[PDB]
């Protein structure tokens, strides 16, 4: 009446007969309390920095002129390992300027012109004021 | 043979009641209380920074002119490992300028490259240096 | 060999035998109360920063002129690990103007004795005939 | 003839077990109260920042001119790990200006990652003929 | 002093010839009250920031001119981990000028627009393998 | 820290207390009252920020000109973890003008028929039903 | 006067119960009153912010000009975790200018058609210009 | 209706209502009064903000010009977790200029396959199943 | 003869403080409690930096002019391993300019003809026995 | 040769099996508690730097002029191994400038003045006639 018939062959279901039992493991003391690790009075530090700066009098910074970069005071960094092409780990004042362009120079093709005489003939010289037109009872 | 008198049965008498001959396993310890780990008086720190700056008088910053970048005071950073091409971990004042535009040339070909040679017979060719030493001192 | 008569002192013990009492144990015990971990007097810190700045007098910032970037005072950062191309972990004053670009140099920069040399593309040939008049201006 | 069937066992008035036979009768100290973990006097901190700034006199900010960016005062950040291409963890004053630029359609990187490089003896193929032992040598 | 030492409250305890040889009778002690975890005097903090700024005199902000961005005062942030391409965790003053308008490209030329279906080269639904014939792309 | 007045420690074996005697150790019971967890004197904080700013004199903000963005005063944020491409956790003054990326995804597919450039009136004659009858009277 | 607990037969008893009696012999505790958890002196806070700002004199805001965005005063936020592409957790002054396209998309037009009868509207209550037929249709 | 007759020994307490009973005065020695949890001296806060601002003199807001957005005073927010693409948790002054255009929310739809006809191939098998010709009797 | 010996004729050096302890004795046991590792009084540090700078009087910075870069004060960095082409681990003041080199002409600080101050000790070219070229020509 | 290789099954004397039993620990003590490693009084440091600078009087920095780079004070770095072509591990004051000849013209000596104040329209007609056809298939 079963929907599907089944048959045994190799009988692979648990030949090892594994079970929670130790052969002749019976004893007064078995499986003692394992001890992990003990740490007493130990100091561990990884990646730590501390900087202290004290200034009483004045620095006196009148006129300062620097082309590249300038760093004053105190700088501290804590690192272990670093990797990278063209990479920088610790750098005080970093400035890069480039402008090679095409590595070529050429004179200006333009800069040319031609004669353009307006040939002035008006002696009026603008002069908006004092109009030659004399109207009746001038508002001015 | 007879002198052996069997074994563990020499008495072959005594009493069976209240014999208490068997240990009955009165004392038996199994699966003791496992002990993990113990930590007493331990300090652990990872990635920590502390900076202190004190200024009494004045700095006196009249006129300051810097092209690139300038950093003053105190800077501190805590790191362990860093990776990245062109990457920067710690940099005080970072400025990169690469202006590119306006080109006089406009011909299809930027240049003809006159540097056809790939193995110059000059410069490197010049090898006036001698591998041998000026003075001779061979050991027989 | 009477030598010395008397000298009775058998009271003094010269052997351990078994004159020692044992302490009472826990007797029968199964599945003792497992002990996890114990922590007493322990300090743990990860990623912490503390900065203190005190200024009494004045800084005196009359005229300040900077092209790139400028950072003054105190800056502190706590980090452990960082990754990323072109990435920056700690940078005081970051300014980038324009950019060159990126090229994997797909074209063959170098070649080993090419039997049939060929330009990347285009490869436009030319022949002599007439030179362009656009050049010098020899009026007389 | 036993007058008393009970056997005058009035001495006993309690029964903990019947006939004794291989009866261990444990039921003693089983499943002790497991102890989790104990914490006494422990400090734990992750991702914490504290900054203090005190200014008495005046800064005196008359005229300030900066092209890129400028950050003054105190800046502090607490981080553990960071990842991202072109990403920035801590940056004081970030400014990027691009007058001329172009994107490679955001095409994927070649990532050749060659694992089979070729670099043998590379002996010079060319072999110009030279006078001496070879051919005829009447002059020498 | 009613017995001169070894008296008063001292009489006798335990020590029996044989009477009461049986201890109590039976003990259950099953399923002891399990103990979770105990916490006494412990401090835990995750993601916390505290900033204090005090200013007495005046700053004196007459004329200020900045192209990019400027941040003054105190800024503090508490973070543990961050991830994201082009993402920023902590940045004081962020300004990006991408702008628009590309005159470099100028008028179109190699547009090669998809024309109407003509002589289809995709006979098969799946696209052809890019690999065909090559072995001079690396050449170390 | 600056070391402790306690002195330099290199051993100082921990003090161990005698077990003395065990309090009974057997209550003779089943299903003892399980003990959850005990908390006495514990501080827990997650995501907290506190900022204090005090200004006496005046700032003196006459003329201020900034192209990008400017943030003055005090800013504090408490976070643990953050993720997102192009996302920003903490940024003081964020301004982005235009973007290099483009390539519009094209106009949405809805049809220009959605417009009504002719016969604005519609469904005016249509009114077979209104899915049930209901009263209405908008405020006026 | 508050009784902490009631003692049982504290005073010495003249006689003791006879163990011979079977009634009310012994009683083992079953199902003890389980103890949940105990909390005494504990502080818990999640997502809390507190900002205090005090200003005596005046700020003096005469003329202020900012292109992007500007935030002054005090800003504080409490968060734990955040996720989202292009999302922002804390940002003081956020402004993004896309300006997709440009003004007057249509190319210059000399108004090929002076008239423009589109999107009819009531001219009632409106008379920006004289509109109608030039015909006067004289009575006679 | 208006029942008043009482049943003799007929009435009986149900097990439904009897299921629920007060937990007090229970039987002693068995089923001790379980103890829930005890809380004494505990502070709990989740999502709380408090801001205080005091101004004596005047701000002096003569002429203010801002393109993007500007926020002055004090802003505080309390949050724990936030999620959403393009979402913002805390932002002071948010302005986006993009012709009120939409960025199209939601993930992209699958590519366009066929108009309607399908040609299953991954369904090929030793005994392909025929599709019912019923097709829900489509109008077609 | 003169040989001396003890009354007991003992041929062994005297010893004190047996210490004993660590006696395994005789008893059954299986799976002893394994012992991990023990750490008592140990200091471990990796990647740590500490800098302290104290200034009483003033620096006196009147006029400062630097072309490249200048760094004053104290700089300290902690690193283990670094790798990268063109990469820099620790650099105080980094500035690179690649726009247009000037005509920095300059003559060499050394350039003389090989006069050969010392020559082989040849008797033919060296005649210490005779001073000068004077020729002997005595009248007698 | 000799039919039936089998033979010499019976030993002349004694047994072939080893007297000693393999894999001991059959009982008594087996699997002793392995001991990891013990560390008492040990100091380990990797990558650590410490610099201290104290200045009483003044430095007296009147006029300072440096072409390349200058570093004053104290600089210390801790490293183990470094690799990279053209890479620098520790360098105080690094400045590199290009050195190209040319520069024949374009000197600042020449002044540039904008001509044609009226700025007349130029020839922007960059669309010359070019050969090309929609279809190409000569029938000849």
């Amino acid at each position: 009446m079963d929907v599907f018939m089944k048959g045994l062959s190799k009988a692979k279901e648990g030949v090892v007969a594994a079970a929670e039992k130790t052969k002749q493991g019976v004893a007064e003391a078995a499986g003692k309390t394992k001890e992990g690790v003990l740490y007493v009075g130990s100091k561990t530090k990884e990646g730590v920095v501390h900087g202290v700066a004290t200034v009483a009098e004045k620095t006196k910074e009148q006129v300062t002129n620097v082309g590249g970069a300038v760093v004053t005071g105190v700088t501290a960094v804590a690192q272990k390992t670093v990797e990278g092409a063209g990479s920088i780990a610790a750098a005080t004042g970093f400035v890069k300027k480039d402008q090679l362009g095409k590595n070529e120079e050429g004179a200006p093709q333009e800069g040319i012109l031609e004669d353009m005489p307006v040939d002035p003939d008006n002696e009026a010289y603008e002069m908006p004021s004092e109009e030659g037109y004399q109207d009746y009872e001038p508002e001015a």
